[PDB]
């Protein structure tokens, strides 16, 4: 169950090392945005972050008070403001930072805050002995997105180019490669088939079920908009 804080945001806990949050922004609408935090030997990485710095420092310092743990490490799952909205506040925290080298690329030429380190492919980076396996699978919901899994704990956090068993809807297309899709979703399904919990970028999160899911969404959109 979720345990309610400030500026909007809940949480809940999938394992002991592992939570799940909920940030609550306004958009042009009230949209809910989910992020991970993952903590080992009081150290934490903060998967995504809420919209804006306000969320985020609220959020970080829920974790220190709370679950008695520093961030030091941050992983955006692509350049959108519900991924990076709070990187400022990180950086002047000191947070170390890790994305794809795409996300870096589009945020810098967008002026937006820019991540530390760039991977391309895949990257396994260790919170002090526990790893956060990073891949880029192909582009989705965003050209850039990628996707965090947990290998200790076979969580996924799959991100905004996954969808909740609730969501019917394709959403916001602007920056999506819809063609390569479903092709991703096909990797990451064979990919993390002992996934325990998989998280998307909005919504609820559930299991497995959520890529196929995903999957025929975006297949009917494609469908929809080939038609004469
Ligand atoms: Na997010
Ligand atoms: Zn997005
Ligand atoms: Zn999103």
């Amino acid at each position: 169950k979720s345990v309610k804080i400030s500026d909007d945001i809940s949480i809940t806990q999938l394992s002991d090392k592992v939570y799940t949050y909920v940030s609550l922004a306004e958009i042009e609408g009230m949209v809910p945005s989910n992020g991970m935090i993952v903590i080992n030997n009081h150290q934490a990485a903060l998967l995504d972050t809420p919209i804006n710095d306000a969320q985020t420092e609220t959020l970080v310092n829920w974790v220190a008070d709370s679950l008695h743990a520093k961030v030091t490490t941050f992983i955006p799952n692509h350049w959108h403001g519900d991924c990076i909205g709070g990187l400022g506040y990180l950086q002047k925290k000191g947070v170390q930072s890790y994305a794809n080298q795409m996300t870096i690329d589009l945020a810098k030429e967008k002026g937006l805050p820019v991540p530390e380190h760039g991977f391309t492919d895949s990257l396994t980076v260790s919170l002090d002995g526990m790893p956060l396996q990073c891949y880029y699978l192909g582009g989705g919901h965003a050209t850039d997105n990628i996707v965090v899994w947990l290998p200790t704990e076979n969580i996924l956090f799959g991100g905004c180019m996954l969808k909740d068993n609730q969501a019917t809807s394709i959403g916001n297309i602007s920056d999506a490669d819809v063609t390569a899709w479903p092709k991703t979703l096909d990797k990451v399904k064979a990919k993390f088939p002992s996934a325990r919990y998989v998280v998307p970028g909005h919504g609820d999160y559930g299991g497995t079920e959520l890529i196929e899911h995903t999957k025929q969404i975006v297949n009917q959109y494609i469908e929809s908009t080939s038609k004469p």
